[PDB]
């Protein structure tokens, strides 16, 4: 993985996603060479610069125009980049404007989550994986509920990490806010 | 129990405890209105004022001369105080001019947490109980080995506290850092 | 607190609620004398035996007769149940018979949270403290939503408990499930 | 990731590492396809397996016979082991035999711990990565300071994990007992 304090970050934008999660989200990404994915709310970059480096396209999306010129600050700098499509705007327009894909990773959905995923099931290839980046608690019920409303089998993980920071004297364990990862499929 | 926001902070000062352990403490002090309780590192208050309440007397101990005053401003604003007897000074010392404890609740040892324990075993009354407050990773071990040493049965409860904050649309788990309570029998 | 292994279990019930769950939900509940509670869904009686020594009267409720049993088991085995009264049945036919509380904790909703959530409502005092505890993320949610529809000011905290055993010469981390309180405004 | 319950288990031989510690041991370790690997302690075949897709050789390390007809039994179900040297032993006696290695990766010490990491640093290739994981506290302790005075930049990560699974027609969250993952330097 690409250490998360390698990424340069603005901040206004969120990111980049904590390394552990990132690392369990490729796990359950199971990243292909020959796989379209799409990272939606790219953010700083943090899941777009790890799918860039192990699938065919990825299609990045971000509401704000400041995400967009971050991820690609990090794509440039880490030499990544020339299979990523930035595209600048809000996810469901986005969305409809790319190919069919093999992964979706949500990490954002700004109050349009059910609308995003219907658009994903609908793009979605068979065997195709959708993974959703959930810390509000709400984005945790919904996005169960759609997916299973959508018909897929539905699993959720939740990852409480906890990092040692060498606080002058002892290692004192820093936690980091709660992440929960929504995935489909069996 | 008394909110955490409801404590005069100083930044010099760590505290308060969050109110979880401060609760998860106090069950395990089982505090007796006939008990004499010493707080080690009382920092901003939060374990001194539950104790203050629940006690006959209390003896809070601090090397700040900052944590003292604050946990003064804390026990003042909050109708309590004629029961607790603020010590500015090194603990070992502090600890050696007080009278028999029946309960020891160790917030802060500052590198000198086997001596603390020690002295603790000898003013011990039976039936005492001891509660170290570890957020250090060495702490948690040494105050294990140091109570197991002293001939005490140990014990060990980590808690990872995770609580709801509307953030800027919805619900957002905002964890605490983890603070783990090694105690002996009761 | 009354130790968790002190507590008669069947098969047929759950519980009691985790000690350290149980600690907090008495710190947020603030049991008084002089207080009415009801525990909607006492089970193996982990929180019906707590309120019971320290409030005025509580009203235990439970749909399962072997719940009802091994709840009235348990406050005779720690001498308690004078001010308990036992009630076998579906929570909301039950709430409408008992006289207004001060106290009331959900243990159990079974698929009328919101009904019985709703009721409670009706029957609080002034300065009434209501506690759900909540394991699965639906009941998360569906209190949340339900509490502030009915007016009141939420808070939710999740608690992550993790207890030392004996294992190996050494001293293993064992997790509890995670629980969550979602509480209103005292 | 091979699923966790894609895994045969012996009843006398622990594991394997939940997947969501094995993703993160593989992300620490960034698996090269000219790396040589060691998994000290193999148990069920979890870390080997997954090491064995990805690196050039492999040695797995158990004192357990059992242990060691596990691991091989998983690989061969798998369809890998062509590039493992299964070892029967206690480790620092296994630890001798083999070449130099670019990861290694202590998934069980014994009481050895000191022993095998000394040895683990007199046998590591320039730019190698050592991961111990840790469930009892001792050995988290143990694996920061023996890494410390072996002369390395020691790092910490404590992982808390909760699934999903289906209960009264919601999804309760079931947790996993922590692990700490102690990792050495660049
Ligand atoms: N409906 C929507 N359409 C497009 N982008 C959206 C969106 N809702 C939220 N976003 C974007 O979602 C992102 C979530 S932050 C993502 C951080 C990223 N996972 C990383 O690891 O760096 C933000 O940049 C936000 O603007
Ligand atoms: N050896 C020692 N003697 C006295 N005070 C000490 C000490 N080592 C650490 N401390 C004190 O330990 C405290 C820890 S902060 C404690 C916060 C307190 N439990 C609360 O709930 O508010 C600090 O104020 C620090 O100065
Ligand atoms: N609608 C309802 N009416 C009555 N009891 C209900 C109910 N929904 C769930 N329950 C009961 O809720 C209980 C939850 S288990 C509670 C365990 C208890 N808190 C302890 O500490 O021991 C079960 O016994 C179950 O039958
Ligand atoms: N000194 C030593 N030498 C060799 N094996 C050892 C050892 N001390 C402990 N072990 C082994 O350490 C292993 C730890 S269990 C490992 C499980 C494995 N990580 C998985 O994912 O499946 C056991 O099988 C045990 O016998």
């Amino acid at each position: 993985m690409i250490p998360d304090d390698e990424f340069i970050k603005n901040p206004s934008v969120p990111g980049p996603t904590a390394m552990e999660v990132r690392c369990l989200i490729m796990c359950l990404a199971e990243p292909g060479k020959n796989d379209v994915a799409v990272d939606v709310g790219c953010g700083t970059g943090g899941v777009t610069l790890e799918l860039a480096g192990r699938v065919r396209r990825v299609y990045a999306i971000d509401r704000n125009p400041e995400a967009i010129s971050t991820t690609e600050m990090n794509l440039q700098r880490h030499g990544l980049g020339d299979n990523v499509t930035l595209m600048e705007g809000d996810a469901p327009e986005a969305l409809c404007k790319i190919p069919d894909i093999d992964i979706a990773v949500v990490g954002g959905s700004g109050g349009e989550l059910q609308e995003i995923l219907r658009i994903i099931k609908d793009k979605l290839k068979p065997g195709g994986r959708i993974i959703v980046t959930a810390i509000l608690l709400e984005t945790k019920f919904e996005a169960m509920e759609c997916l299973r409303d959508l018909g897929f089998d539905v699993n959720i993980t939740e990852l409480n990490i906890a990092r040692g920071r060498a606080l002058d004297r002892g290692t004192m364990m820093v936690s980091r806010n709660p992440v929960a990862l929504i995935y489909t499929g069996v």
